[PDB]
């Protein structure tokens, strides 16, 4: 019979074999695995999504996006296993090249060289400048969706939550439900935000960035309104032009029903840091998303000079674009774009 992780049964076989556990998602696992065919250790991760809408969507976008990406910082999808026909197929298997650990389980064993820091933070926005210059999101970023291995080769993964940038639809009301993960989530998110604009990303960095100086999280809020009190506890009370920037009544309305906040100066936080990466912390942890930096402007900052080299960071051709739109699309629609999207992996073909 086929294989079994932790309770969950890869069936990945005959090609891929002698299976161990490496981590999971809300609907995904992720083991390694013995590729016969090539000869090495690959990764899998099995996503069971055909049950609920949203995550067929997730799983579409993710499928679509990576297949279409291609980046040295970026995770690639080397093979798809599904059940030859639509009705057997329940699970989907994504084959990717193993990376050694992440940046989350390396933060809980040592602190990170000033070098190492440095050498990151420019991985990650080299990759991001490759995703974001296709026009997409990856609005999920995190310590442990960020691989590594013993080179310090990094590779941004799981992008389960990522989206075509949509800034005319940006606008929400205050307190809206959200997905991503709550420590790195920036403060627009709680008062008028849906996270689809570029500068949503650049927060999550900021905080990244805040974690390998210090190994902590540096918004560690214990609920969502908390995650924004967390926030203003290091920004300060936000000024009367960034308050202007929030319409909606019932948001701006809460910030000033806030005690006043002082800011709270980066190098107490830090005080071996070196002083040009808390400038560039700065920059990233701005409360008021239109004048926080962007992407390339991250990459010229001084901090990263010694690795910014535009020779030698890849964009995208043109803008990703969906087809179809598909919020609307029911799980059975979304099922059968799964499965043609995999049909190019399928023995035959
Ligand atoms: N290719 C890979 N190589 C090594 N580990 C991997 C991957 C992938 I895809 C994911 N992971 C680990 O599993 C967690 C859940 O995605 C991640 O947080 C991460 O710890
Ligand atoms: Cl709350």
């Amino acid at each position: 019979g086929p294989e079994m992780v932790r309770g969950q049964v890869f069936d990945v076989g005959p090609r891929y074999t002698n299976l161990s556990y490496i981590g999971e998602g809300a609907y995904g696992m992720v083991c390694s695995a013995y590729d016969n065919v090539n000869k090495v250790r690959v990764a899998i991760k099995k996503i069971s999504p055909f049950e609920h809408q949203t995550y067929c969507q997730r799983t579409l976008r993710e499928i679509k996006i990576l297949l279409r990406f291609r980046h040295e910082n970026i995770i690639g999808i080397n093979d798809i296993i599904r059940a030859p026909t639509i009705e057997q197929m329940k699970d989907v298997y994504i084959v990717q090249d193993l990376m050694e650990t992440d940046l989350y389980k390396l933060l809980k064993t040592q602190h990170l060289s000033n070098d190492h820091i440095c050498y990151f933070l420019y991985q990650i926005l080299r990759g991001l400048k490759y995703i974001h210059s296709a026009n997409v999101l990856h609005r999920d970023l995190k310590p442990s969706n960020l691989l590594l291995n013993t080179t310090c080769d990094l590779k941004i993964c799981d992008f389960g939550l990522a989206r075509v940038a949509d800034p005319d639809h940006d606008h929400t009301g205050f307190l809206t439900e959200y997905v991503a993960t709550r420590w790195y989530r920036a403060p627009e998110i709680m008062l008028n935000s849906k996270g689809y604009t570029k500068s949503i990303d650049i927060w999550s960095v900021g905080c990244i960035l805040a974690e390998m100086l210090s190994n902590r999280p540096i918004f560690p809020g214990k609920h969502y309104l908390d995650q924004l009190n967390h926030i203003l506890g290091i920004l300060g009370s936000p000024s009367q032009e960034d308050l202007n920037c929030i319409i909606n009544l019932k948001a701006r309305n809460y910030l000033l029903s806030l005690p006043h906040k002082n800011k709270v100066p980066w190098n107490r936080l830090f005080p071996n840091a070196d002083s040009k990466a808390l400038d560039l912390l700065d920059k990233m942890l701005t409360f008021n998303p239109h004048k926080r930096i962007e992407v390339e402007q991250a990459l010229a900052h001084p901090y990263l000079e010694q690795y910014y080299d535009p020779s030698d960071e890849p964009i995208a051709e043109a803008p990703f674009k969906f087809d179809m739109e598909l919020d609307d699309l029911p799980k059975e629609k979304l099922k059968e774009l799964i499965f043609e999207e995999t049909a190019r992996f399928q023995p035959g073909y």
